[PDB]
């Protein structure tokens, strides 16, 4: 109940919220049914339009209006933004040239710049380019201020999930808006797009930017608005905000725009229906602009301009039926569009089974335009598995399609040209960032980057310490002028022990054979200095990673390769090796091809054994530094020692020979010599973070060698690729995966043919950022380089798409 007899006078568009059953004032009043009466009549006045004309020029005050242009208009706050061009002969923000913002120029009593974030929704990364013709504020803040080509959103590439990880910097089975539409089983609660659940607080998680700055005592202007407020109205509001006495002033606001999105949809992300909301949004964007002019706060005020996702082409016509695929299908309950997820309509059909539905979506048809996955089996790059609302059974929609349950679903729930939703990677997805005032750099490109970061770097701006993210804090550094973040290395948390030869070959019974008895001071003193560290220098470029977690390693040393060996789970964390662009491929002889042998350097107890493989009829296994790149014949004997070994099925051994044989030395002739570091990763509770030994649900039958759920390799060469890999002056360049560790490939639909024609697309579908590898490891990378720890943080975000040019 809201006793709607309460006034508005002297309270539009109120800052604080007041409790049911007085009536609201604020922003979002609308959306709640809560106004007071009077909220149209004095919060929402329209006569006389948006804008100033030469015979308005010094009118007196009459209250109706909706901007005003008296002469007491500006210590008011409450002027026409186009007033001092009209009235006073003054330029439209647009047409002045600009101007390097060196320093905050702020009023009297300002204590920060204020950051406003100018939000919109549907704005794909190519409309910059694209539409430029048609946008010139938002042009000029783009070459004038910091940009970036693009920026990657989070998936699913939907509003709610990005508004709210732009606020955040967390993905979403983090902050918990998983999609615009979810059912939460614990709440048995569903929260819509319509309706009233989503209101409730306990869907949002994490803490948003408007709780960081108040809880640390910087004012927020509150960061929705009901959107039957015109856009005209939003702007004078914030305006108003920024007149306020600096006691009550906020320092950080946002605006929305439910455009292009709203027409895209209808339209299609290039329809000829687009040019007039672009037009428009960038006369909104002028409107501020010359708002922030005539208050002294176009060179003080940082703005940000920034879009949640991009705009596919998406049609009725490209939808996939699960119904020609399910017998069962009014057994599931389907979240549809441009992802799926499927759960079982009712939790008492003890018949229904993942396993049956997932095998009845798999490669059916030959141009099939979903895949499906258990989500544990989704790439991790899309850190979207860890939250009871997202549904163990995913689809992957291709993009330009949907998916839907049943026909009757899409003629009986065509309008529509546009949607969005798909794969983050997707170029079509990507929006835009723009940044631009006295904290960012001027005239500035950046690469693109992702939306999460954003977060930190807005704590940045507002000199706010940022809530637990998942952002990088420093990744963002290059953007800004100053308020940079300067983090220190983290600190080794376990030192490595370095073992020499303590054991005799007979001490091992581990069922392993090797044909390896086949035999001079000249070159045993040279593989002495091998196994000493002597070569060390070649294949570790960037320092040993740091191990950040409690445990017992060593480090390992060969002619060809060092590893950091864990005696706790018994196989490398991380192996490293370097191959030059002159490097050559060699086949395993046929005397080595089942060879394993015992390592001296390390004890039978923290070795795995061969009797295990030969017993588990699941398991084999393959090997880090790959025998195929062996130096030497001589050398080539190290690289089927038992610390070397990892277990492999035989499905995943495919692509792993597949990228050891043949990708590597690719890579290595493309990019001048990489540096490769590659390892098992164990995520069974996938929450994209390492498991500890007590959450390892799978091993090597009747041992305690731990099964891993993924692989990874990060692969850095020179970016000035006239370089040499492991000569190389400058800035890096890496790409990165984490190959999932199945026992089957019914992922790659194409799998029964040579690996040429199938390996490298899964291999493509599975890139991934160092960082994502830092967080499933606990290793932490690039500790030894003769670049800024900044420039560092970067690289180790960087991810390698694969997609064309934007
Ligand atoms: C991306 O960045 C984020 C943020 O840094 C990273 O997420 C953090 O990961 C931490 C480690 O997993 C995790 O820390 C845990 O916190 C628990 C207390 O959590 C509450 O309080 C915080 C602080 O205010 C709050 O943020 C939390 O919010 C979560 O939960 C509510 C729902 O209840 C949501 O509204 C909100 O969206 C968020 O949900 C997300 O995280 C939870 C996990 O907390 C997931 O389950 C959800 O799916 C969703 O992803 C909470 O309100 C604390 O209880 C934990 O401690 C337990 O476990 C450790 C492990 O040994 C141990 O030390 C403790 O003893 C304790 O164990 C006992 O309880 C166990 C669980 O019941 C039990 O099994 C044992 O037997 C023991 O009895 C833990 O420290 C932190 O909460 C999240 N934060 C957020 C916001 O998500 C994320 O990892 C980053 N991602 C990547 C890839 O790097
Ligand atoms: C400016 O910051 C924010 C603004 C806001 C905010 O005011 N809103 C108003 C609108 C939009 C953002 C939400 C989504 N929606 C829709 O009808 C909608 C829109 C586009 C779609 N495409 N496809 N399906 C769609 C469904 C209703 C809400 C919400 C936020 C939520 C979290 C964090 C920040 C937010
Ligand atoms: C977005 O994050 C939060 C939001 C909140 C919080 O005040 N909430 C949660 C809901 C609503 C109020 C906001 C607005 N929006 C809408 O759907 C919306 C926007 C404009 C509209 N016009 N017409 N209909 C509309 C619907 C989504 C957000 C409270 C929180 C409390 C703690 C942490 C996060 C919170
Ligand atoms: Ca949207
Ligand atoms: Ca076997
Ligand atoms: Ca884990
Ligand atoms: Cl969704
Ligand atoms: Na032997
Ligand atoms: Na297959
Ligand atoms: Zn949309």
């Amino acid at each position: 109940w809201t006793a709607t007899s309460g006034s508005c006078k002297g309270r539009c568009f109120e800052l604080q919220e007041v409790g049911p059953p007085d009536c609201r004032c604020d922003n979002l009043c609308k959306s709640y049914s809560s106004c007071c009466h009077d909220f149209d009549e004095l919060c929402l006045k329209t006569a006389r339009g948006w804008e100033c004309t030469k015979d308005r020029c010094g009118e007196v005050r009459n209250e109706e209006n909706a901007c005003h242009c008296s002469e007491d208009c500006l210590s008011r706050g409450d002027c026409c933004t186009n007033y001092q061009v009209v009235c006073k002969g003054e330029s439209h923000w647009v047409d002045d040239d600009c101007e390097e913002i060196k320093v905050p120029e702020c009023p009297a009593g300002f204590v920060r710049p204020p950051l406003i974030i100018f939000s919109v929704d549907g704005f794909r990364a190519s409309y910059m380019k694209k539409g430029s013709k048609v946008m010139p504020n938002i042009e000029k803040l783009r070459s004038c201020g910091t940009h970036a080509p693009y920026m990657r959103p989070v998936y699913p590439t939907k509003t709610f999930p990005n508004l709210y990880t732009l606020a955040t910097g967390l993905y979403p089975e983090s902050h918990g808006i998983v999609g615009n539409s979810m059912y939460d089983p614990v709440f048995d609660a569903s929260f819509h797009l319509r309706g009233r659940e989503k209101f409730n607080h306990r869907w949002w998680g994490g803490q948003p930017l408007w709780i960081t700055a108040t809880k640390q005592g910087v004012r927020a202007g509150t960061f929705f608005w009901s959107v039957s407020i015109p856009h005209e109205r939003r702007i004078l509001t914030i305006l108003q905000w920024l007149s306020l006495p600096d006691n009550e002033r906020p320092s950080v606001y946002a605006f929305y725009s439910e455009q292009p999105d709203f027409s895209g949809h209808k339209y299609g992300p290039f329809g000829p229906e687009m040019t007039n909301p672009l037009r428009e949004i960038d006369k909104t964007v002028g409107q501020l602009m010359d708002g922030l002019k005539q208050l002294r706060l176009h060179r003080c005020v940082n703005v940000i301009f920034v879009g949640d996702h991009g705009m596919e082409d998406v049609t009725c016509d490209r939808t996939e039926f699960l119904s020609n695929y399910l017998t069962n299908v009014d057994d599931i309950t389907l979240v549809p569009g441009t992802l799926g997820r499927i759960r079982a309509k009712s939790i008492n059909n003890s018949k229904y089974d993942p396993k049956t539905i997932i095998a009845a979506l798999t490669c059916k048809k030959p141009d099939q335009h979903f895949k499906p996955y258990m989500k544990q089996h989704l790439p991790k790059r899309l850190h979207y598995a860890n939250n009871r609302r997202i549904e163990d059974i995913h689809l992957l929609v291709d993009r330009r399609w949907h998916v839907a349950r049943k026909p009757l679903d899409v003629y009986k729930k065509c309008f529509f040209q546009g949607d969005h939703g798909f794969d983050n990677k997707v170029n079509s997805m990507q929006t835009v960032f723009v940044g631009y005032g006295p904290t960012f750099k001027y005239r500035t490109k950046v690469p693109p980057f992702e939306n999460i970061e954003l977060y930190n770097v807005m704590c940045d701006l507002l000199g706010l310490k940022p809530a637990p993210n998942n952002g990088t804090h420093g990744s963002l550094n290059h953007l800004l002028r100053t308020n940079t973040f300067r983090p220190t290395m983290p600190d080794e948390v376990s030192r490595p022990n370095y073992p020499g030869i303590m054991y005799l070959q007979s001490e091992f019974d581990l069922g392993c054979t090797c044909d390896d008895k086949v035999e001079n001071k000249l070159e045993e003193l040279n593989k002495r200095l091998h196994t000493k560290g002597s070569t060390k220098e070649r294949h570790l470029l960037y320092g040993r990673p740091a191990v950040l977690y409690r445990t017992s390693y060593d480090i390992l040393y060969h002619t060809d390769f060092e590893s950091g060996y864990s005696e706790i789970f018994l196989m490398p964390l991380w192996t490293s090796y370097t191959i030059s662009k002159q490097a050559e491929v060699s086949s395993i002889p046929e005397h080595l091809t089942n060879c394993v042998r015992p390592d001296v350097r390390v004890s039978p107890g923290f070795s795995q054994n061969c009797l295990a493989y030969k017993n588990d009829k699941q398991m084999s296994y393959g090997f880090l530094f790959p025998p195929y790149l062996s130096s030497s014949p001589e050398a080539k004997y190290d690289a089927f020692l038992v610390t070397n070994m990892v277990p492999m099925y035989p499905a995943f051994k495919r692509v792993w020979a597949y990228f050891q044989r043949v990708l590597v030395k690719k890579y290595a002739s493309e990019r001048n010599g990489v540096n490769v570091i590659s390892g098992p990763i164990f995520d069974y509770n996938y929450d994209g973070l390492r498991d500890t030994e007590d959450e390892i649900k799978q091993y090597v039958e009747g041992s305690s060698i731990p099964v891993p759920t993924h692989y990874y390799s990060i692969i850095t060469s020179c970016l000035d690729f006239t370089q040499p890999a492991d000569k190389c002056d400058g800035p890096l360049s890496v790409s990165s995966f984490i190959l999932p560790h199945r026992p089957d490939n019914d992922e790659s639909c194409n799998s029964s043919e040579d690996e040429s024609k199938w390996v490298e697309e899964l291999m493509k579908m599975h890139t991934a950022r160092v960082r994502d590898i830092e967080h499933l490891t606990g290793l932490d990378f690039y500790r030894k380089t003769s670049r800024s720890y900044s420039e560092i943080l970067t690289l180790k975000t960087y991810l390698h798409t694969y997609e064309s040019e934007i």
